[PDB]
RNA sequence: GGUUGCGGCCAUAUCUACCAGAAAGCACCGUUUCCCGUCCGAUCAACUGUAGUUAAGCUGGUAAGAGCCUGACCGAGUAGUGUAGUGGGUGACCAUACGCGAAACUCAGGUGCUGCAAUCU
């Protein structure tokens, strides 16, 4: 579904010898708060000696974006597995919130490295609004001064099957 | 607490090399008439409590000791693996989901514990 951010923290259970354990947190993108849970084991699991039987969450909560209507520049730090093997990837792209973008950095990776949401992991998702942080040519072309392009060759929907004059893609 | 006899678990007890051991206790031990097998009273057998021997046995201590034992978010949730998909990959294989989860390694700590009957300044 639509990818939320979700903070997840969650612990080691509580034994008697250590009690108050350590408390580790996340922000993992999900669709839904049973995939925030299970994507937190999963990575829980990789960096530390613990699993779901042997931990618990203590918190899982929704973080919205502190501004949905400013458009901005995402620096995205990306680790993937392709068929032959594993790569670290920093791409970068526009929009107004940082699901949105991950939600586009899915789509991206899918189209250009046919790589599906199992093979990827978002390493760091950073926000800049300040240029000259901006690497990449593909998003340094929106940010020139007094952009302004047409849409040439406009194709208008029918919804008829029949139409009585050839249509004008003028704009 | 030492020691002896009988033990239990059977190295946290073994192994190497040094250092120490008062009283209690093997025996430094001494002897061959007697029971007792032989080349050998060395082992084994029997007889004594002697110069007074702790030299050895034994016990303890030491050693960035070997070994052994205990533990660890140390490696490592790694390897492996139960279950699942009309997942990926030509394949070889791999990733993912729900679970179980090592061994090496590393780091620490530990040098037997203990039962019964006696005996001991």
């Amino acid at each position: 579904a639509h990818f939320k951010e979700y903070q997840v923290i969650g612990r080691r259970l509580p034994t008697e010898s250590v009690p108050e354990p350590k408390l580790f947190r996340m922000r993992i993108f999900a669709s839904n708060e049973v995939i925030a849970k299970s994507r937190y084991w999963y990575f829980l699991q990789k960096l530390h000696k613990v699993k779901k039987a042997s931990g618990e969450i203590v918190s899982i909560n929704q973080i919205n974006e502190a501004h949905p209507t400013k458009v901005k520049n995402f620096g995205v730090w990306v680790r993937y597995d392709s068929r032959s093997g594993t790569h670290n990837m920093y791409k970068e792209i526009r929009d107004v919130s940082r699901v949105a973008a991950v939600e586009t950095l899915y789509q991206d990776m899918a189209a250009r490295h046919r790589a599906r949401f199992r093979s990827i992991h978002i390493l760091k998702v950073a926000e800049i609004e300040k240029t000259a942080d901006v690497k990449r040519q593909y998003v340094k072309q929106f940010l020139t001064k007094d952009l302004k392009f047409p849409l040439p060759h406009r194709v208008q929907k029918s919804t008829k099957t029949f139409s009585y004059k050839r249509p004008s893609t003028f704009y």
